[PDB]
């Protein structure tokens, strides 16, 4: 089974802030990206048992539209403009899972806005595929 990492703690934020306005988040809050481009959340301590493909499941809210994020693993961009589709409400928390390669031990994962801003981000769950 997996490990959940909160977006709001254990992370470095760039042009993004922790908030609690919309209910239903896990932990102490969620992250609101503020800039249409170059806002970011970086997890610096994702800790895996093995090297291989991981399921990374984002819990997020997005009232309308699709917003795209670049995704970096260990400093290298591995997904470009990955879509996050609407959930319908800022208090509807949906899920999106990507499959990405990661290493055993401690890894970093960063998600970055690229022109469409971002979903409000609650947490990620990482599971070996
Ligand atoms: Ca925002
Ligand atoms: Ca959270």
């Amino acid at each position: 089974t997996g490990t959940t990492y909160e977006a709001e703690t254990g992370t470095t934020l760039t042009d993004a802030v922790v908030e609690t306005l919309y209910p239903g988040y896990t932990g102490s809050g969620y992250v609101n990206f503020n800039a249409y481009t170059n806002s970011a959340i970086e997890w610096n301590a994702i800790n895996n048992m093995t090297t291989g493909t991981k399921n990374v499941k984002f819990r997020y809210a997005l009232e309308s539209g699709t917003r795209n994020l670049d995704i970096y693993v260990n400093g290298t961009k591995v997904l470009s403009n990955e879509p996050f589709t609407e959930t319908g409400s800022w208090s509807t928390w949906g899920e999106k899972t990507i499959q990405v390669a990661m290493n055993s031990g401690v890894n970093t994962l960063r998600i970055v806005t690229t022109g469409t801003e971002g979903p409000n981000m609650d947490n990620i769950t990482v599971t070996a595929s």
